[PDB]
RNA sequence: UUUUU
């Protein structure tokens, strides 16, 4: 049994891993490359995607899902298989590539022909391909996210996907890995651990607190799938002690996702089933409004606070926030809350620098308003959670992060008596 | 830590 890195080695984005195991060859996650190495997505594969036999995918996110119409597009016409809730995420984050795709890399057919072949898998369901026994795992890292289980030749190999912050309160907990002869996985935080969660919340709610009660306004840059709609949660829950204010989800994207949660209410933790069970969507406190289009999102700019704002790019890098920002940076009144990473040497980066005066869309702009970073509210498990969920796991082969941030993990691996390595593209590993 | 008016 082998497994091929071929994407997110020594870097986060890119996953696709072939499992070559039981007479037949497996890819695991099909993501594409972003940032950077978005031209990459225009590049081959390095493996012949006619001679895969059947897919598997962890998450619905785009890094882990956005070449699989590349792979159809060239030949690929097997199955897919992924959780319900991975399958109907799918379809949105596939949906929004085609049309915000600068240079793109497939077509609408590739797309529709991709959807075509998905094949539901849930967790504890055993798929059998030849000699090869695969499985779902919990990961808790989105609705319907997994780490695989390959078991094979008298062998047991786990790809972890992308693990959730167990700290959260959203998703349910990361299941435990089945101990193996080797475990594939993700290392983003491997150099720290988060701050921690409860603590998170209560600064948040104190920054939104405080905000609103002079009639500020709170910037929030959002991803679309999981993080808008798991703020959304905070306000419904806890949002009982803020002043009355809108709260505008301007994000289309997060409004089509928000709609088809109450789908997926088994995928979340007890917590949120329990609310739905009592007939109460925890994902939409009171003056949620969602914006559509770009006249009331714009408007948003010159409608004084108090009002609580979510919009993308996630990472500054484009999107209805830059609008938000360039308007309401200036005042000190306003606040700006990250909720996710951002990469050192974009713009939030250099917003948090705190230097005079920003430029955003073409023009140097005040730093006036308070800005704060709550990494607390990660989806990915800090370094002491990765260091907990490897426990005991003989050899470790480390992707998806960088690589400095891989190696602080390893060290603390290898000292541990555990066996790692950084995975490189298109080395194969023996399990 | 991944699309976005
Ligand atoms: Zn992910
Ligand atoms: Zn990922």
């Amino acid at each position: 049994m082998r497994i091929v890195p071929f994407g997110a080695a020594r870097e986060v984005t890119g996953s696709a891993h072939l499992l070559l195991a039981g007479g037949r060859r497996v890819l695991l996650d099909c993501g594409m490359f972003q940032g950077k190495e978005e031209a990459r997505n225009h590049a081959p594969f390095g493996f012949d995607p006619k001679e895969v036999d059947a897919v598997l995918l962890t998450h619905a996110h785009l890094d882990h899902v956005g070449r699989l119409p590349k792979l159809f597009r060239e030949g690929y016409r097997g199955p897919v298989y992924a959780t319900r809730a991975t399958v109907l995420l799918m379809e949105i984050v596939l949906e929004d590539a085609l049309k915000v795709m600068d240079e793109p890399f497939f077509g609408p057919e590739d797309v529709e022909e991709a959807l075509g072949h998905l094949r539901p898998l849930e967790y504890g369901e055993w798929l059998r391909l030849g000699a090869l026994s695969l499985a779902f795992g919990q990961a808790g890292h989105l609705p319907g996210s997994a780490f695989v289980v390959a078991q094979g030749e008298g062998r047991t190999l786990v790809y972890s996907g992308d693990l959730g912050n167990r700290e959260k309160d959203v998703l349910p907990d990361p299941s435990l890995p089945p101990l193996a002869d080797l475990v594939l996985a993700e290392g983003t935080y491997g150099d720290r651990p988060h701050r921690p969660y409860r603590e998170t919340v209560r600064e948040f709610l104190e920054i939104l607190e405080k905000t609103l009660s002079q009639g500020g306004k709170v910037l929030i840059p959002t991803f679309a799938v999981e993080r808008a709609q798991e703020i959304l949660y905070v306000l419904y829950t806890h949002g009982h002690r803020l002043p009355r204010a809108p709260i505008y989800l301007d994000s289309p994207m997060a409004g089509r996702v928000l709609s088809l949660y109450p789908r997926l209410v088994r995928y979340f933790s007890e917590e949120v089933q329990a609310h739905f069970l009592q007939g109460k969507n925890p994902f939409r406190p009171a003056g949620l409004e969602v914006v559509e289009h770009t006249e009331a999102s714009k408007a948003l700019n010159r409608a004084p606070g108090p009002m609580v704002v979510l919009a993308g790019s996630g990472m500054l890098a484009g999107g209805r926030i830059l609008h938000h920002l360039k308007h309401g940076l200036s005042d000190p009144r306003n606040a700006l809350v990250f909720v996710g990473y951002q990469p050192q040497g974009g713009l939030g980066a250099e917003i948090i620098a705190r230097p005079p005066a920003v430029r955003i869309l073409g023009e140097e702009v005040p730093l006036r308003a308070s800005v704060h970073t709550l990494g607390g509210f990660s989806g990915h498990a800090g370094q002491d959670e990765l260091l907990d969920w490897l426990q005991g796991e003989p050899r470790v082969v480390l992707v998806h992060g960088e690589e400095e941030k891989l190696l602080a993990l390893g060290k603390l691996l290898a000292l541990r008596g555990q066996e790692v390595s950084l995975a490189r593209f298109g080395e194969g590993v023996p399990v």
